[PDB]
């Protein structure tokens, strides 16, 4: 079981840089509109503590270069919403495909295209932490990257990059520049809360390992949704919700193990570790695997 | 802890095409005017079984091969047969062929595969050549004919294309010539590979990596020489690292202050003493998927922990 992205070619179509003055991150060209995080306004100065509105009035469109490559988008009209810049451009992408912008919830899955002077580097796929933090790659230059999902046709955007945190984590906002979690957009050491264990995907996990012919951890308990949410944080794990248990209902389906079946072993094991066993090679319960990632991996999903 | 990163796959998917003879389905690379895919499209279930390929390919002809580039039908005006890869000749060129490079990779080095079905293109992952010719992948029905490439810059380095799956669950495929990696055959057989092994300066090149971001608890004050290192790695099927090897890791070296023999004799201590229950970038194992360059390209500028 490795993680997967999806395709990039949709997104990479769409990345391209914004620069004011010599700050220079990526953007985002959907239609005639340009995405991108508003700090690509601040000066060094600026970046302690921005008053982003005073800063935003002494731009003009003409303030702003926009770049395909090395092929200028003339800006035409600019917006601030929450902390995303949108830039208005005189040209509509050909490429754009169809999408959505969409605010995930923690544990769910998407991949990322690390980008740099809008020039795509490199993808992977990454999980929100209960946090509201992700782990993986960004460099300088990478902010503006995107999150995504591809179901069929269509992105769903989810994520776009702003800022490193000082445990190395990484934080960012919606499309709607909303952030996920309690960040801002200041270049102030900022703390995560303390994270924990993505439980609905180490269930979707274990249906993975069951699909797979590893089920040693099947005990003959079942539990309570409630007794199973309170013993779970003991364990600093997420307590499932109503969408938790019913996104599992097709992993139940097909494995014909019960979510709260599946509840009750996966106590045991936090109560009594895996005794030198392993599931699916692994000594470690996986949290990274949405049940839609196991679904997607297992039955070959295609994206045009 | 410290990810795989595939390359961006645009490039690759506007290349992608499906290829039918008869009820056999799979994935072809359209580059110009000609279609690259796996021979084993020619055959039924039974011919899979021990095929004559070059009998089986006399008894086809042009209009045998179903192309579709999406909804689109590629009209067929040629074929030919290169070890385990067919090229169909179609009459038209396609406009979004890339710069490209067919390259054989040596075991040991990367690369990203995008896995399709019916020539739509359906997820990326980052792969090695394994010693034994391997490759640990996620390949289901239909995936045959999905490719395996690098980019540098512009340019395209097509090192693999998918054929089958071992008894173990690993993959075997050839290169864009169509020659095997491994001792494997495109036929419908249980195969072994020989017993595999440890990819060390891979190894190395991770537990630098761990180091750049503050796991540091494997450094030891033991320092050691290259050939008592490599006494100790062939011991635990670990493959000899070279001058050259110990070359390459020098700036990841020169990153940490840590010497490459000195990381030999933490990662000496590590194979002799195991992990003890802990973990490195979060894994329980030693992984030895990441070359050198891969983790040079994620640590170039972060600051030392
Ligand atoms: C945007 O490209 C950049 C992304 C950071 C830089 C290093 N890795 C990342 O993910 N964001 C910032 O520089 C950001 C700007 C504020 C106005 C939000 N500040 C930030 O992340 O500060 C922490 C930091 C900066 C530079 C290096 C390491 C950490
Ligand atoms: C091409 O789409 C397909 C890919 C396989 C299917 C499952 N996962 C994969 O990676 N290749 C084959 O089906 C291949 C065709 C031969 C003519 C090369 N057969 C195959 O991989 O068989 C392996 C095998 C045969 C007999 C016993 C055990 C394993």
């Amino acid at each position: 079981f490795r993680k997967m992205a999806f395709p990039s070619g949709k997104v990479e179509g769409c990345m391209v840089q914004v620069t004011c003055g010599t700050t220079t991150l990526n953007g985002l060209w959907l239609d005639d509109v340009v995405y991108c995080p508003r700090h690509v306004i601040c000066t060094s100065e600026d970046m302690l503590n921005p008053n982003y509105e005073d800063l935003l009035i002494r731009k003009s469109n003409h303030n702003f270069l926009v770049q395909a490559g090395n092929v200028q988008l003339r800006v035409i009209g600019h917006s601030m919403q929450n902390c995303v810049l949108k830039l208005k451009v005189d040209t509509a992408n050909p490429k754009t495909p169809k999408y959505k912008f969409v605010r995930i919830q923690p544990g769910q899955t998407f991949s990322v295209l690390a980008c740099y002077n809008g020039s795509p580097s490199g993808v992977y796929q990454c999980a929100m932490r209960p946090n509201f933090t992700i782990k993986g790659s960004f460099l300088n230059g990478s902010c503006g990257s995107v999150g995504f999902n591809i179901d069929y046709d269509c992105v769903s955007f989810c994520y776009m990059h702003h800022m490193e945190l000082p445990t190395g984590v990484h934080a960012g906002t919606d499309l709607e520049g909303n952030f996920y979690g309690p960040f801002v957009d200041r270049q102030t050491a900022q703390a995560a809360g303390t994270d924990t264990t993505i439980t609905v995907n180490v269930l979707a996990w274990l249906y993975a390992a069951v699909i797979n012919g590893d089920r040693w951890f099947l005990n003959r308990f079942t539990t309570t949704l409630n007794d199973f949410n309170l013993v779970a944080m003991k364990y600093n794990y997420e307590p499932l919700t109503q969408d938790h248990v019913d996104i599992l209902g097709p992993l139940s389906a097909q494995t014909g193990i019960a979510v709260l079946d599946m509840c009750a072993s996966l106590k045991e094991l936090l109560q009594n570790g895996m005794n030198g066993r392993t599931i699916l090679g692994s000594a470690l319960l996986e949290d990274e695997f949405t049940p839609f990632d196991v679904v997607r991996q297992c039955s070959g999903v295609t994206f045009q």
